[PDB]
């Protein structure tokens, strides 16, 4: 009943504008900087959206120097009630085969050189110390509608799992690929941290569509992953996160979601020392 | 018999000037920037103590943000011999109770923003190449006077433990809490490291009551940490670190630390090439 | 028959220009900065060489500030095909004694401070987006020459094993090195990463002579790492990484490098989107 309004982050193959009816561009600024490219207005079927190229709509923007801070406050500063991204990622499992989506529910951060809250103490917008909680990184109920859509699609869907977001923009070693199994991380990327962890500071529902691409390095005697594999495997399989998408988000708007957005609004307001 | 002066650093919730006796204020700038606070000179008993707010008297510095070299370098420079802080954690192990201390004695770093040598190349104050060892962090002569007052006080303590320090300031992921216990890892900070490091450079007896205030979100049944659990526990036990410290540091004051602390300069003195 | 060129860069205690005849020093500027040291240009037999001092040659740079991007883009511009590196390392292994070298073949970054890519976005020399396969960190033919090499000289030499390097510069705690050994790691240091990945990037053969001179921390009840102990065991070990180095080079300089120089060229030009 009460309204959404859906930001679409769009990873690596995964970022496109057709995907929305309706398109208006419009570039924003933030105090955090500028995000990442244009915001692209528009809709699908009744639901407003904002899509947002996480690495520029030319793939300008590596993994560690992605504004995260611009891109999820430019994202708030519209009006978004939920943030529904795309990544790609290794698979470090063998049955999460490439092309399979993982709707995560984790993850382990291996990042390095990357801001993971609003409140640094330099921004008069985000004033106070503040310490988000992590032990439910994403959002159950909308993962959930993403799961059950998955399967009213017949695809490849895997309901859980656990990313470990690498700084990058080098791939794993193969020791670093065994050990990552070790720890149990499922799948690998360079993105979700601090997406993530920003959306949740910013309380906004947050969800991942993970698509695995590629299956890292750690069969020893196998084809390890390269950009062009993972460029091929999404040239392939682009159009399930799409679909999905498309599928899943009339639905999120058909329920109410107002007590699930107080029940975050809280959890971030009472992390923050003013 | 020779002379002793404690700095203590106080931590979340843990930072009262009242413990001190006569008083004083004193700013200071070091070649390293401003401590998070004014130094607060004082007596326990006989004893000369000096105590600094670690994340400033209101609370205003966030965990990656601490000026860790400047507080220990004001601490040095105002001729303290040992340095003995609180730390609030969360615990990784049953057996560690909300409201427990445990006397760390070792560490595992997760940080990645700090700085965590006086010797940058960057300071005409600390020439050369420092490498400092680490394979026995926190001072056991200091530690083993924490763990006998503590059994005195009748206080559930623990007599060793390993700190993960992670960078915040956001609470860890599930899967990264679980991951922690795997590594050994019996409680969880955002504060040890680099402190702990500085003060050996420093030649300083270093040692840490870290209190228990939480469960990280490891049991993912029951209740996860937030901002308000941490402050509630640490209002119900605060007293607990208060009574430590003021029945410890006499007992420091009346024994012999020249032949501690000459070995300490000589470790710190002999990781230098100038 | 195909022209080679061997930049070598020196280590701890292993950075001696008089492995080179013919010497002449060239101090060069780089898009990334200035490199550690003057380049020494000299010959092995018939091979042309260039030396770099990783840490200056008075040893004054720490390895948290090696400009590894101005090194590396320092060899290539001067013509180098392979870069041989020494360094010194902790063992975390028994069989691995101080003394012993060991021709490393993976490694685990547990680097947080630096710039792993020349594809920053920053320089017009190195533009796009670059995502660097690692599942094969060094050379595996030029490892081979040096492992054969080794055993013709009759020195304790490991034909592979996996490096952790570290931030620095303090050295580990024992809980991290006990960590460290559950993960797999073999030998322990602080610049492996990222030089293994900027020479990957830059299309070079690189390989590492990691040569042990102390058992880290892990013996709780042993003798622990410290900056006069590494220093004493390079002192009394050197000579075996000049000699292998001495013999090894010429070996290099009689085989065929063009189809595994393309295929290493290949590699790094298909991991940029530009
Ligand atoms: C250059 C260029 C265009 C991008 C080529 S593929 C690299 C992107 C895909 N993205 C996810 C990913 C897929 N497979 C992975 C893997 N095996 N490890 C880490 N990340 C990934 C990482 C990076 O942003
Ligand atoms: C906002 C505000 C005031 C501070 C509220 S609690 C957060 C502080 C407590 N401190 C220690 C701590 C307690 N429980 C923890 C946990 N579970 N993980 C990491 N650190 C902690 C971390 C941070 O400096
Ligand atoms: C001060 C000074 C001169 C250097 C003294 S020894 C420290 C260097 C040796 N290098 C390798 C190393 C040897 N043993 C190690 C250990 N146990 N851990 C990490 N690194 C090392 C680290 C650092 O660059
Ligand atoms: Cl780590």
């Amino acid at each position: 009943t009460t309204a959404v309004k859906i930001g679409i982050i769009g990873g690596t193959g995964l970022d496109d504008p057709e995907i929305l009816e309706g398109r208006t561009e419009k570039y924003v600024d933030t105090p955090f900087g500028k995000p990442s490219d244009a915001l692209i207005l528009g809709k699908i079927k009744n639901v407003d959206c904002v899509l947002l190229a996480r690495h520029g709509r030319q793939h300008t923007i590596m993994p560690s120097k992605v504004n995260y801070q611009a891109n999820i406050w430019a994202l708030k500063e519209e009006g978004c009630t939920h943030v529904i991204v795309t990544t790609a990622c290794g698979s470090l499992r063998e049955e999460i085969q490439p092309g399979d989506i993982v709707i995560i529910d984790q993850f382990i951060d291996r990042t390095t050189m990357r801001p993971q809250s609003f409140y640094d103490g330099s921004h008069s917008c985000a004033r106070g110390v503040c310490h988000i909680p992590m032990a439910e990184p994403f959002c159950p109920k909308t993962r959930e509608v993403l799961i059950e859509t998955a399967k009213k699609l017949g695809l490849r869907c895997h309901s859980k799992g656990t990313m470990v977001t690498i700084e990058g923009p080098r791939f794993s070693s193969r020791a670093e690929s065994f050990m990552f199994r070790t720890w149990g991380a499922d799948v690998i990327n360079m993105t979700t941290v601090p997406e993530v962890v920003l959306a949740k500071e910013a309380g906004i529902c947050y969800a991942s569509i993970a698509m695995a691409t590629d299956y890292d390095c750690w069969k020893e005697h196998e084809e390890a992953v390269s950009v062009d594999r993972v460029l091929k495997t999404l040239k392939e399989n682009a159009n399930k996160a799409k679909s999905l998408l498309l599928t899943t988000i009339p639905q999120i708007g058909s329920t109410e979601w107002s007590e699930t957005l107080h029940n975050l609004k809280n959890m971030a307001q009472f992390s923050v020392l003013l």
